[PDB]
């Protein structure tokens, strides 16, 4: 035949990408475009639903241009997949087709209050009361709290609600509705699953919930899996369905985390991967039946592919402050200069001769959830340096994850079986090194780092036949896209005593109050 | 018709100077030498007893000649006195008049099982056993401690006790010795107060601790005061007795913390100061009669002018990192690049914004005695910048003061009613408005820092009638030498606040083994 493409539309929180891969997986086309972060009072921050939806549609006319010009064999994009910054919610009107308010950024914490009462008022006290159902603690984070605020607070979203004409939607099912003209209203089962509204058992709405929290199920879309065929780009809102040329069909939606999950091959239990950016989010994939947390942690769903296919589950968990101790050592501390420096003083020591440097800027989350512990050093000298405290940061950092999977095993009863990593901090060898030996497993780094993008890609192509099996996209990814490996390399007696060390310091964090 | 001149020797722990006073108490003439500082094993450290002997002469001899220059008529100095860096011991053999090995420093860790061997054997376990008797705990820096190890590890020392040919002393009784052709084995007062072999109150060498640390008497140098004849000058080294002219008599020895006491003017009860430097420590003028101390404070003789004169008692109270502390975060941490940026980022902040660095690299001495206490900082978050934390040291410097004189007031029974500061870290103003600000009294400042130095020539000078009395001298000094006064400046809530931080960080700091 010809050759195929696939289309990763990856809607971040700052900007918006297309990603053209070609059936080598590689990334051939690439357009960025940000989108306006808005502030109206501390602690809130929420996004326009239509400039997000435009700067997709740039970027798939962008891209798709530039492609043209460089590859005479591309002729048309197969499917398109999406991936999105989860929990951020859109209310829009069925007829006018239109946002009825701004959107609520998943860190936006407008909903607290909403958040303090549901505890009290339905959960008698317990975050957790419906955690066997959704998964979830009660938090802002989540999406009904969020789709809450807006039935109490923007007069539109309550009026639409009553004319029967409201949509609440994850970005994913916004950027679907419309790429589609409005006439797909669907969501993705890993997208629910950040809404507090989903059974996790049966991957449907839990009519309780939904009552609980008074969000009717007339405003909700229908939940589908990661990949199979959602709908088609049926706009031309920036020169899309000219530059797209053929109709062309949406076969992918998954949200970011379980996207790089997915992007990185973890399709068996025990495959685990982390993102070092400004945190880290970590995901392990548990098998085909939920896992529930005893020490904090999300159960989610990791992936689905096929409508009604297999449903593989996951654990998630995060650290706060990881790229962001790198950023405050440098611009705060003036430790070095610019992110070259942090990897070579932290290699000019053989390691940290007693002291442990805990980053709780603001708390500990990961399995020991605590929002009085800050940033605390202990153990220097006058033989200490910033070599040394950069390289604490770095096994901090690496302590965290490895308290993180220490939890994941035991909710899981699994052991991890090897550990992907993508973000920027993976570019750092050391820390990569010193999260090896710490794990006792390879740990994995993909050079192609488009991780995120290239899950939902991936689910479009399967969906859509360009790849026919995991197994297929599993051989591909590791012939074509070459992966750089990094096995433990410390003794026992070492990663024993970091991590008695770590310990130890960790009680001498409590101080906010 | 012409100036008088008195000579002081500052024999320091890093090097000596001569300085030449006039009867207006102002240096007109100064040379320094450096001095070798081996440590052949780890915490352990050592000088070269011909080395420092030979740099006290190149002193005298160049400042004579320079003074010679700016004064040609100038044709001798009435009198040398003597200060010297304490504890120090030299072993030496009565008639090769040569060290039989290198001296151990105050703050050599050699004597440590030593140390423990007497608290147990000698001490039934409790550190604190003498304390009545010497004013002193059992440590690693008393002069007896130091005395025993030669004796036990040292052949030629071991040897030369069996003929009766052994001798041993300070640096002030090694110098003067020297000094004397050696006509002279004698020792002060203050000097003497630091070998643990003195009775505090009688200022007589103890029989019954001599006897049980195998110290035999016949190496001991006759105590005498800081004010008397004490021998003459009869070697030419560096030409030295030549460039003196005449026969010059030393009249004036004094350890060099008390040296500073007595050259701050310090002759009341309840006037103290505080030095910084090769290490850092607050004396306190306490009367007449001995106080002794249940909050680790050493109680020790300040000074006695004459045979016959009043021996006014003190207490000591140490800090071990203060002006290391500034060039610590200046050369190990780089938080800044030169000595005058600290005092401006500090002052650029209006405080420590929630945070606590408390700086016991090498463990909590003051009344507090925690050897397992590192450096640790509490308290941060992304807000923290370099400015909190070096305005956070500088707190902490104050706060350790604070808490020294804390309990020097309950032990004494007096106020502070002024504290006098000289070293380095004094020329800092931030530190000492928040010192001030502390102890709620006055800071005074002397423009003629070189005071320690000043304190053995007051001794020389008053022995030879240069100055007749302390009044002459404090009316002298008054009216040559300017100060400087900072008032303190805050609340009782403030101060009250800071103290309370303080003390919560302290439960952190303990660390090693
Ligand atoms: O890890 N984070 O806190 C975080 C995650 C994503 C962010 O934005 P994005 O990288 O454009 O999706 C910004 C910050």
């Amino acid at each position: 035949f010809t050759m195929k493409y696939v289309g990763s539309i990856d809607q971040g929180t700052t900007s918006t990408r297309f990603i053209i891969f070609d059936e080598r997986q590689r990334p051939v086309s690439v357009h960025q475009v940000p989108h306006t972060q808005h502030t109206p009072h501390p602690g809130w921050l929420e996004h326009d639903p239509m400039e997000i939806f435009r700067s997709a549609c740039k970027c798939m006319s962008v891209a798709i241009a530039k492609l043209r010009q460089k590859d005479a064999s591309f002729r048309k994009i197969e499917a398109i997949g999406i991936t999105n910054q989860r929990e951020t919610t859109v209310a829009w009107d069925r007829v006018t087709k239109e946002p009825l308010c701004y959107a609520p950024v998943w860190n936006d914490l407008r909903t607290y209050d909403i958040t303090k009462k549901v505890t009290a008022e339905l959960g008698g006290g317990d975050s957790m009361f419906a955690s066997k159902i959704t998964g979830l603690p009660v938090s802002t984070y989540f999406a009904a709290f969020k789709m809450r605020w807006m039935l109490e607070n923007v007069p539109a979203v309550a009026d639409a609600c009553r004319r029967g004409t409201l949509c609440f939607g994850t970005i994913d099912t916004w950027l679907m509705y419309k790429l589609s003209g409005g006439k797909a209203f669907v969501t993705d089962v890993t997208n629910a699953s950040r809404t507090f509204l989903m059974d996790l058992r049966t991957r449907k709405w839990s009519p309780e919930l939904c009552e609980k929290l008074k969000i009717p199920m007339e405003t909700l879309p229908e939940i589908r899996s990661n990949s199979e065929l959602f709908g088609y780009v049926e706009t031309d809102e920036c020169g899309v369905a000219a530059a797209l040329n053929e109709r062309t069909p949406i076969m992918g939606s998954i949200g970011d985390q379980q996207s790089a999950l997915f992007g990185n091959m973890c399709f068996e239990k025990g495959e685990a991967k982390n993102t070092y950016g400004t945190g880290c989010f970590l995901l392990m994939n548990v098998g085909e039946e939920a896992r529930f947390s005893k020490h904090g942690l999300l159960s989610t769903v990791g992936f689905q592919v096929g409508r009604d296919g297999p449903c593989y589950y996951a654990l998630e968990g995060a650290i706060a402050c990881a790229g962001a101790t790198v950023e405050w050592m440098r611009r705060n501390m003036n430790l070095f200069s610019h992110i070259t420096e942090c990897e070579k003083l932290a290699r000019s020591v053989p390691g940290t001769q007693g002291i442990v440097f805990v980053p709780a800027f603001s708390g500990l989350l990961a399995p020991y959830w605590d929002p009085s512990a800050r940033g605390t050093i202990v153990g220097m000298t006058l033989k200490t340096t910033r070599a040394h405290v950069i390289r604490a940061a770095l096994q901090a950092i690496a302590l965290q994850l490895n308290d993180v999977v220490g939890s994941m095993k035991r909710d899981a009863g699994l052991n991890l079986s090897s550990l992907r990593v993508d973000g920027g901090l993976s570019k750092n060898g050391l820390l990569m090194e010193i999260q090896a030996s710490l794990l006792g497993v390879d740990i994995l780094v993909p050079s192609m780092h488009e991780t995120t993008a290239l899950g939902a890609a991936l689910c479009a192509g399967l969906a859509a036949g360009v790849w026919t099996s995991l197994e297929e996209v599993k051989a591909v990814s590791r012939r074509e896209n070459s992966w750089k490996t990094v096995s433990p390399s410390g003794s026992a007696m070492e990663r024993e005593a970091m991590i008695a060390e770590w310990r130890e310091a960790l009680k001498r964090t409590k101080w906010a109050k």
